[PDB]
């Protein structure tokens, strides 16, 4: 499923991401835009044998099990396929654990490269939240 910008914003707000750990909703919507372009089916295979899954591109090396990543840990206790569903609950709960893993939102390289330091409030424009 491909979310509309405000549609995703509402969904995330609904799952408690707005201001979570001090990160405004805009940051989260912006991360999603550049990590997967709001596509819940998005996947990216890395060169280290791992793969990023879903709307927030969560990595299989440590956060989920896809049964084909060497020395992989499943800290979120879920199959990576669950991060490719139209319901973002799984991705959000797992994201909540990653953003609290000691690096803030820097865990998402796309967020770091395209959202960090910018006027992320714009990503929420026109939304009736």
């Amino acid at each position: 499923k491909v979310f509309g910008r405000c549609e995703l914003a509402a969904a995330m707000k609904r799952h408690g991401l707005d201001n979570y750990r001090g990160y405004s909703l805009g940051n989260w919507v912006c991360a999603a835009k550049f990590e997967s372009n709001f596509n819940t089916q998005a996947t990216n295979r890395n060169t280290d044998g791992s793969t990023d899954y879903g709307i927030l591109q969560i990595n299989s090396r440590w956060w989920c099990n896809d049964g084909r990543t060497p020395g992989s840990r499943n800290l979120c206790n879920i199959p990576c396929s669950a991060l490719l569903s139209s319901d973002i609950t799984a991705s959000v709960n797992c994201a909540k654990k990653i953003v609290s893993d000691g690096n803030g939102m820097n865990a998402w390289v796309a967020w770091r490269n395209r959202c960090k330091g910018t006027d992320v409030q714009a990503w929420i424009r026109g939304c009736r939240l």
